[PDB]
DNA sequence: AGCCGTAG
DNA sequence: AGCCGTAG
DNA sequence: GTACCTACGGCT
DNA sequence: GTACCTACGGC
């Protein structure tokens, strides 16, 4: 992949390490091939602080860098053999580019420290704003980033080896906890010191993954990519009453407008939202191959089509009534929602799993009937205990059904945000003829790959680690649903075999609850009640702001109607005034002065079509004014009393529970 | 390998479904009856065994997986009693590409597993039409329509006549193009299945679709469907030169869903080529970012790049919304797309075309726009002009990459017959480099030659000692210098001999084989230069006539509305009275029609008039537009009244485009 | 172990 | 003999 | 994140 | 038409 320079004098040669083959090509065309070589890197590179030496030396990108530098590594390092006296790290001016910069400096620090000591390592400063370097023309890349006359290289300086050892170990090492402590301590929610570069670049990445990638918002239960998919469905009018739109149109629109990342991240997030084995309350309605419980992917996006589910309407309801704050998108050309109205408790209903930096999240899904009953109970008693809430919310409710063993993992998880919940397949023992039995499995645990669970059992049989199994078949079908059959040898105890299968395979699997979500923009480990309280506060805010919006808009409309009423009662004088006016401006001024009209009222009268002077329009306008004064009074009543507002939240939660509430699928059995 | 087997080990009742890939495979896996139905997904187009050598057939992954699956072995070692399925079901996608892959499969079975067909073990599934792949289908629809024994219609492949079948597989699938071409021209219309009938009908379906709807350009606008749909999508999304670049994914996503039911890479790569100044003599797309290089680097992935129309692409689209060209239904009946673009410059000859179809191909070189328009103008003044006279305007091809053409006799034969060989050469000079030594410096290479591959070939000849006298080889190409390839020559060696050897042994000399095939009245045709210009000029005459006819209808319709508004202004008191004394819009419309002798359209426009239209300035604006339209209408009538004025208007508009976009010749034609 | 799911 | 450009 | 199989025809 | 790389955390 190396595109070398022509000069064989290392003193004046430079090698640019660029994030992406997409940037590689721009930089190859734009470079000065006499003195500038290019080695493009395919995305995230090996973290050498976590990897053992066998994996480091077999890694394609590391090998290409070692061959290109020509110095060898560690103990066999020789600075005099360096093929370039400038090694230039040139990544995108975004958080993933900072991450790649931390990974490259970790490699140089641990295998090529004298390269840094000699002042041979530099960071390029490409201009900010742009997509990647792949969005830049060759000439822009040359003039801003690569051209000796104009560019600003940072030379990487090592000041203090002990501090640097400790920084690489803490930031990039296998011990998560010190990285988490660093993030919590530091997070605000010509030359470059390597320790400063590593701490600042890693913190930029960690914080961005925490607040803007991997973790859901407590209020609507969404990560940014899901929020942008649902918002795009909404803005393109992809409602349940409309036909399915081609997945590429949805994904293309979301990529350009809201989500400046790869198409696969968007499409696969949308596919999960459509799978009834992944989402307890699916958010997308898919037509075509949307994957299986066997880990089949969806068909490529050219094939599949999608729209909202009915319940997704409830995530988006009131978004256009100033219920939630809009923000600038990534390039300032669009607006997107910071959070959805979320008129049902989506965080807990659909759950969330994510790997961030310094932390992860693992929130199981729940029954919507149970959750809303819980919110209602909380709404009537701010002091309700977790144990009282568990009279409404028995425990998780998986889309895949199955069993939970006992209540003690559920209780610790609801109390602390952490606990181990044992999920068991639904299996029964049945006769199959001539005194023989089988185990039949019709439900498996949440997030278990059925085919992979079957291969694991087949492995135990083949390797003789389990006695008594004579055959193993997936008889799953559209007619039967999931059906895995394990034949038992005549006179073997099938109950012993089953208990052994639970021990030795994913037929029993734990759900490690770790309820981390964004609360006021910061990650926090939350308990069940804390999660319900933030949700209920969101609903109160949503319904208060919607009532405030409806009130402004109803007063604005009453104001226009007062103006139209004047105009129709005085139509001869209105028309005379307009006709005798040379311009809009003169007409506006004369109407305001003669009939006590506001600018907006005069504007509306000037915009009135001649058809609005028909006989029964005067009466249609009087009817609407009377209904609005009535409407205005109802809205004021709601805003005047926190109890009426709260009763309106309860009633709307109750309507959604009655329309979308369903039976529990997962059975909770005594442990 | 990829086989998902059935559970029954009794071949008599087992079926294997051959589907295109995992996108279809997944629907098929979810829908199947796993007791008796196995699925082997393929990997798209399979090896044509009638054209391939035996070593490549036996090492081909998909052929091996099918052989292993069937369990019968092949040719001489074939054993029907070892067959693992008594039904082998071809279930390709229902598109023409699905039919092609079916012809390739039947060719394989016929040549290597003939007894499989003789025994009645090969079947064709009939999945429903209007689905691009089975991945578009829900698993239940695939089961009920195509796979379910109770309802499906399988075709059993019958062999009736082995001699006829031998001759059919040889003609359709064998390496002799001419018999396949004769078959296409003879047959092209511009329970049980006989294998001969299936092969002829399915192959003809593919051949005709690739000829009329893929690989060959229309003589009128010079475009293939994928280019036309990219430019139309640029138009419909408002992606004009005055607007900012839109992300490539939005363009490609839109074109895929609405117009082009094929892979995203066929769309994006076609759009990339249209943006490269080394591929298109008059680039049709304006790209931002990495759009590839002369070294065969691709564009960056579509997330990284942005695009809009070039100014000259405005001239391809100009007047498309003035009923100049016939719209047709898109692939699914949900959208409209153009059959052809207005093409206000001679784009077929200007940008040229290369395409591989079935039974034929096309190879049309690009041309200088100034020369071509001069040629159209000369043709316009003399229908009887000779090829020789036209060559006073059009010297020969003009490549975006410049270089030299050797002599006029290939150009002449190609312009006279549609076929001829054009010898292209690099621009190479011999220059001194100091100390009595010389070098060859190449600053232009031939059209469609990969510069890096040309350099690797020279390096190969030096290393293998097949060329004497070369001491160094450098690409000194840069944005400042443009293309610069330096070949150092050994002291006292003849650099002119070395250059002539490079012309012999490398792409530094390369031929362009002209083969000017295009769609004429929807049928492929070998055309000469004059025929190409005649169809172009007839297109322009029709476009300008239809635009004048459209402008005239629309101007009369608009004058008719303005006559209505003028009456309303002249009698405004009576108009207002009439509307005010009407109960409803309907009654008002009727009374205006009766009282002022107005049409429905005129009454509706009066009813739609806003009160601000009654101000001085707005009254004057209605009078001013009526007067301008009467003048416009009179000019349009004068054009339609005289074919010479119409033709003079074509000439003047071609002349404007020549003056604005016409540029210097780049390729030198040497005698 | 290597899996879950958003990233390059 | 392998390249060119729309296709699976 | 990026790369390599396949068809097809006519030049070399 | 699709197959292999990477970070990141917790079990
Ligand atoms: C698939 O299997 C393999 C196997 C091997 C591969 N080796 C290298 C590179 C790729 C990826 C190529 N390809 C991905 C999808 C992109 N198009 C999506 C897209 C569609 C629509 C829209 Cl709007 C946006 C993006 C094109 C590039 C490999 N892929
Ligand atoms: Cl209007
Ligand atoms: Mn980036
Ligand atoms: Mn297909
Ligand atoms: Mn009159
Ligand atoms: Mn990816």
């Amino acid at each position: 992949k190396l595109a070398d320079c022509s000069s064989k004098s290392p003193e004046e040669c430079e090698i640019f390490l660029v994030e992406g083959d997409s940037a590689g090509g721009s930089t190859k065309s734009g470079r000065d091939s006499r003195t500038q070589a290019i080695l493009p890197l395919r995305g995230k590179i090996l973290n050498v602080e976590k990897a053992r030496l066998d994996r480091i030396l077999n890694n394609n990108e590391i090998r290409q860098m070692i061959t290109a530098f020509g110095t060898g590594i560690g103990g066999d390092f020789d600075l005099a053999k360096a093929r370039y006296h400038k090694i230039v790290i040139m990544t995108d001016a975004d958080v993933d580019g900072a991450h790649i910069r931390t990974l490259l400096l970790t490699f140089f620090y641990r295998f090529m420290r004298p390269l840094i000591e000699a002042g041979y390592v530099y960071i390029a400063q490409p201009p900010t704003g742009y997509k990647g370097l792949g969005e830049m023309n060759a000439d822009q890349l040359w003039e801003t980033t690569m051209n000796p006359e104009h560019r600003a290289l940072l030379q990487v300086k090592l000041e203090d080896a002990i501090e640097a050892d400790q920084t690489f170990e803490m930031l990039m090492g296998d011990v998560v906890e010190n990285r988490r402590q660093f993030i919590e301590d530091n997070a605000v929610y010509n030359e470059r010191n390597i320790t400063s570069e590593m701490r600042e670049s890693f913190l930029d990445y960690a914080m961005s993954v925490i607040v803007a990638r991997a973790l859901p918002d407590v209020r609507d239960g969404l990560k940014p990519v899901h929020r942008r998919i649902l918002y795009g469905l909404n803005e393109q009018g992809m409602t349940p009453d409309k036909s399915y739109k081609k997945s590429a149109r949805i994904v293309g629109d979301v990529m350009g407008k809201y989500h400046p990342h790869g198409d696969s991240s968007i499409y696969e997030a949308m596919v999960r939202m459509a799978q009834d084995f992944s989402y307890r309350y699916p958010l997308v309605d898919g037509q075509g191959n949307f994957g299986s419980m066997d880990g089949d992917g969806a068909a490529a996006m050219r094939f599949t089509e999608a729209r909202m589910t009915k319940i997704t309407l409830e995530l988006l309801r009131d978004i256009n009534k100033d219920t939630i704050d809009f923000i600038d998108n990534y390039d300032g050309n669009e607006r997107e929602p910071s959070v959805l109205p979320a008129r049902f408790p989506n965080l807990l209903a659909n759950g969330a799993s994510g790997i961030a930096v310094g932390m992860a999240t693992n929130i199981p899904p729940h029954n919507l009937t149970e959750l809303i009953n819980g919110v209602l109970s909380l709404s009537k008693n701010p002091d309700i205990s977790i144990a009282e809430l568990m009279e409404d919310i028995e425990g998780p409710d998986f889309p895949t059904a199955g069993l939970i063993l006992g209540k003690s993992g559920i209780r610790r998880a609801y109390e602390t945000g952490r606990g181990s919940i044992q999920m068991r397949s639904r299996a029964v023992i049945e006769e199959r003829g001539g005194g023989r039995q089988r185990i039949v499995v019709t439900e498996i645990p949440f997030q278990v790959n059925k085919a992979r669970m079957i291969e694991k059992i087949a492995e135990l049989v083949r390797d003789k680690k389990i006695d008594g199994i004579t055959d193993l078949r997936d008889e799953t079908s559209l007619r039967t649903g999931v059906r895995v059959v394990i034949d038992v040898r005549k006179d073997a105890n099938a109950s012993v075999i089953l208990n052994n299968l639970y021990k030795q395979t994913p037929l029993q699997t734990s759900f490690g609850v770790n309820m981390i979500a964004l609360v006021n923009g910061r990650p926090k480990l939350i308990n069940l009640k804390e999660a319900l309280v933030h949700y209920l506060e969101h609903q109160k805010t949503v319904v208060r702001r919607r009532t405030q919006y409806n009130l402004r808009k109803a007063k604005d409309r009453a104001h226009i109607l007062e103006g139209l009423r004047i105009a129709l009662d005085h139509i001869d004088e209105i028309i005379s005034t307009i006709r005798e006016s040379d311009t809009d401006k003169v007409a506006m001024e004369s109407l305001q002065q003669r009939f006590k009209l506001s600018e907006k009222q005069a504007q509306a009268i000037l915009d009135m079509r001649l058809r609005r002077l028909t006989g029964l329009e005067r009466d249609k306008i009087e009817a609407e004014y009377n209904e609005l004064l009535n409407y205005i009074s109802e809205l004021e009543a709601i805003l005047a009393d926190e109890e009426v507002l709260l009763q309106l939240v309860r009633d709307e939660l109750t309507e959604i529970r009655d329309r979308f509430g369903d039976d529990r699928r997962t059975e909770i059995q005594l442990g």
